[PDB]
């Protein structure tokens, strides 16, 4: 968070907070808007879970590459907390019903559907007001449990065209949510560009099935591969490289 405290000569910054319906979780959302001029269709945008975590690492080098190209408007979707994380809440927020199957491990699970809507109808809606965004250009991403809920997300929504859905892989449901992605109609979801990326080291063996039958059905879907990465620094590479890729490296 601290960047949008301190500023930057490349973005500007402001934070909103929201409530989830059911009054126990507590969102705190920072908008980066790029300083230089956005083109005439608007700036790309990028929508990222674990919001807290993500403006700790957000840095002037990335800021100033990414106004190399276009940069985009960042939304980091966080938490009330001083903490990198909310571990209790991200556990259900991110989560499908799928992810606690056959399991007595749940922090309770299964909330993506609510935290969906309040992204797509409550949070997106203000933070986008008052700035020419170019809605052909939003995207999502997330990592881990963020990663599933990305995947969720391009499975149920018409709201993001470009899901960054990183290291899903970790999680108990990542199968369950490949069965569904790839059981998709033909054409349906040629509007919703889905990149995977993993990095950790098989998992390779599902991803290309995952693409072949994606393209079978219409679907602009690609990999992203950080070799031999570990937890921190995946979770840096794939956030920047989606917002790398979303100002049009
Ligand atoms: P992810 O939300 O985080 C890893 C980096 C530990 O993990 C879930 C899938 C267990």
């Amino acid at each position: 968070p601290n960047i949008a405290d301190k500023g930057s000569v490349f973005y500007h910054f402001s934070a909103t907070s929201f409530d989830s319906v059911d009054g126990t979780r507590h969102y705190r959302v920072w908008t980066a808007v790029p300083n230089t001029t956005a083109p005439a269709s608007g700036y790309p945008i990028l929508y990222m879970l674990d919001g807290n975590a993500v403006m700790d690492r957000l840095d002037d080098e990335l800021l100033k590459q990414l106004s190399e190209k276009t940069p985009p408007v960042i939304v980091a979707v966080g938490y009330q907390t001083n903490l990198p994380f909310d571990l209790n809440s991200r556990a259900y927020d991110y989560t499908p019903a799928a992810e606690s199957r056959k399991t007595d491990l749940h922090r309770k699970s299964g909330g993506s559907n609510n935290f969906r809507q309040l992204l797509e109808t409550r949070i997106a809606p203000k933070v986008e007001q008052g700035l020419n965004i170019d809605r052909q250009r939003r995207g999502l991403w997330g990592h881990s449990y963020g990663g599933l809920f990305v995947l969720d997300s391009w499975l149920s929504s018409s709201y993001f065209r470009s899901y960054y859905s990183a290291s899903p892989s970790l999680g108990r449901g990542y199968d369950a949510l490949l069965s569904r992605v790839t059981a998709v109609e033909p054409l349906q979801f040629c509007t919703k560009h889905l990149a995977i990326m993993e990095g950790s080291a098989g998992v390779l063996s599902k991803i290309h099935t995952t693409l072949t039958i994606l393209k079978d059905k219409g679907v602009n879907a690609v990999f992203w591969d950080f070799p031999n990465l570990g937890h921190g620094p995946m979770f840096n590479a794939s956030f920047r490289q989606a917002l790398l890729d979303i100002s049009g490296e």
